[PDB]
């Protein structure tokens, strides 16, 4: 397996966040490997490229593009996932909910990575139980928690909320690797996911993103 356990920095800002820029997404990765990062989140073959400059951690991934008519957004078709090929990233994610897609459907677009990019590993995004189990049936090799609560049918839920209950649950339905993914927000929460029993956590605001970081100081104020 590609990823070993530990940190995974998610360096992905997207047009219109303060930090959006291959380059500084490149010096952002540096930076989480100096700190002892184990791997990368990354967006868009051009940034994927950019970082595989700057560090030999192996990288995840996906290529954030909305189609009109699917609510999937992350690695949504072959089309993202051939670019994520060309990028030789180790790890293609996407998103593994069932919602309708643009194209493939997620079965079928399984096999699309497994038939074009044997050598990769493949991660499922998943928001749900239901999903998690699904995407282990599927073969994934990896199953990160990033869409939970960020789903039409799963507002207002937070990984952490009632001691991480959501994460116990994945872990419980599934024996691949599950990765703890979204508002990981402190290094207390780090320690509490991997005492759980997840393989990584990615961490992305609380690193790479000061605008948030910036909002949780000045809000204290408030």
């Amino acid at each position: 397996a590609m990823l070993p356990h530990g940190l995974i920095v998610s360096c992905q800002a997207l047009p219109d966040e303060p930090l959006h820029s291959s380059f500084i997404m490149s010096k952002m990765a540096l930076a989480a490997y100096e700190g002892g990062a184990v791997g990368i989140r990354a967006n868009t073959k051009e940034d994927i490229l950019a970082i595989k400059e700057t560090v030999d951690l192996p990288v995840i991934g996906i290529v954030k593009r909305d189609y009109d008519h699917s609510d999937v957004f992350i690695t949504a078709t072959s089309k993202e996932v051939d670019e994520l090929i060309e990028s030789q990233c180790e790890v293609i994610a996407l998103d593994a909910t069932l919602q309708q897609r643009p194209k493939e459907t997620l079965d079928e677009l399984v096999s699309y990575i497994r038939t074009h990019a044997p050598n990769v590993e493949i991660m499922a995004d998943i928001a749900t139980v239901e999903e998690a189990k699904n995407a282990a049936r599927l073969g994934f090799d990896y199953i990160g928690t990033t869409l939970h609560g960020y789903t039409s049918y799963t507002q207002g839920q937070l990984l952490y909320q009632n001691d991480f209950q959501f994460l116990k649950d994945v872990l419980q339905s599934v024996d691949a690797k599950v990765i703890a993914e979204g508002n990981v927000i402190t290094p207390d929460m780090y320690k509490r996911v991997m005492d759980l029993g997840v393989h990584c956590s990615v961490v992305g605001g609380a690193i790479t993103r000061p605008k948030e970081i910036t909002k949780r100081f000045v809000q204290v104020m408030e």
